[PDB]
């Protein structure tokens, strides 16, 4: 199970390879690969990815990575190791490999494996999923950390259904945002582009990310994606044809008429017992103006999310919440206001 040392690429990959033996492929596609392995000194599963950087782009996994595993967030992958290896197909190509901590399944999986048995996913895990969804953006967000993650989709949001956890991972596309400096708005993937990104603005907040987030809320509970676009027009034709059509100052701002779909339209959904709560929640995520969006810690202490205070509430396994649902870094407390500090820590 050992890594052949033969495809390290320098003797400081060959020493990290060392570390890890591989057990098998996890998953594959156009981002590269993800093998299951095994740390050797401690057993601990981890997951190695190699990484295809398109150079188009400017590929910042490694080194936002690095900056986040100062952290030990528990709802972010932490960097153990990098290394590069040389390509198996053509042996002159050469890869950044990431290691990390494994999680089991994407959160698309996760929900889809539902949807296929005519179902929507139990209320209680798309809750426990979304606080720790939340939870991550307003680590990244946090002056600290100061991390647009600008890619956020239910393939790079990672579960664990059985214990109800959840990691944000593949930082690639991820950026140190500046008012004062610009940068590409041909970023995210299509479905879950923010308003601002969809008309082009190269100079955007950490809000966007806020947006990828609510987009994610939604599909948990409908099943596809909300704003299935076939292009950066039919991207904000899908929008307002769901919120309704924004003010003309608004637009302008941000630069049909339609009045929108009802979120009890949408989702077919009369068993949710708080749905007014959940759609509440839902609509201050999916502002069009990025500043009128619902901040992470502050959606923290929604009323959507009581239930996850109480130790009696158990996930669909019957097994307890996660422990650390309310364990904060001092970074994160120290920057909470007075009532954030009282609800959540
Ligand atoms: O589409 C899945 C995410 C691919 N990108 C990614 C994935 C990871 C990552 C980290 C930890 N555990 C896993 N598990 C896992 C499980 C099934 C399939 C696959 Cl492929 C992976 N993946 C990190 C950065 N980037």
């Amino acid at each position: 199970m050992s890594l052949n040392a033969a495809d390290a690429a320098d003797e400081r990959s060959r020493k990290e390879m060392d570390r890890f033996q591989v057990e098998r492929m996890a998953g594959q596609g156009t981002f590269g690969t993800v093998q299951l392995g095994k740390e050797k000194s401690t057993g601990m599963s981890v997951a190695i990815k190699k990484v295809i950087q398109d150079p188009r782009f400017r590929n910042r996994e490694l080194q936002i990575m690095q900056d986040l595993a100062v952290l030990h967030h528990p709802n972010i992958v932490q960097l153990q190791s990098y290394f590069y290896t040389l390509g198996e197909r053509d042996r002159r190509d050469i890869y950044l490999n990431v290691v990390m901590e494994y999680v089991p399944d994407t959160l698309h999986r996760c929900c889809r494996n539902y949807y296929r048995r005519q179902v929507a996913p139990p209320p209680i895990l798309i809750k426990v999923f979304l606080f720790q969804l939340i939870r991550s953006i307003g680590c990244l967000h946090l002056p600290s950390v100061n991390v647009c993650h600008r890619d956020i989709k239910p393939h790079n949001v990672l579960v664990n259904e059985a214990d109800g956890t959840l990691k944000l991972c593949d930082f690639g596309s991820a950026k140190k945002l500046s008012p004062s400096e610009p940068n590409v708005a041909y970023i995210c993937s299509r479905y879950y582009r923010a308003p601002e990104l969809i008309f082009g603005n190269q100079h955007y907040t950490t809000s966007v990310d806020i947006w990828s987030v609510g987009c994610i809320f939604a599909e948990m509970m409908l099943g596809e994606p909300i704003f299935r676009g076939d292009n950066s027009a039919g991207q904000l034709h899908e929008i307002v044809r769901v919120l309704g059509c924004p003010s003309r100052e608004v637009l302008r701002k941000l630069n049909y008429n339609s009045k929108g779909i009802p979120w009890s339209s949408v989702f077919c959904d009369h068993s949710l017992k708080d749905a007014k709560e959940a759609y509440d929640l839902l609509s201050a995520l999916l502002q069009y103006l990025p500043e009128d969006r619902m901040k992470p810690y502050e959606a923290l202490c929604h009323p959507y999310f009581d239930e996850l205070h109480d130790s009696a509430t158990k996930l669909p396994n019957n097994k307890d919440l996660p422990e650390d649902l309310f364990r904060f870094l001092p970074s994160e407390i120290e920057v909470m206001s007075e009532a954030q500090k009282a609800k959540l820590v």
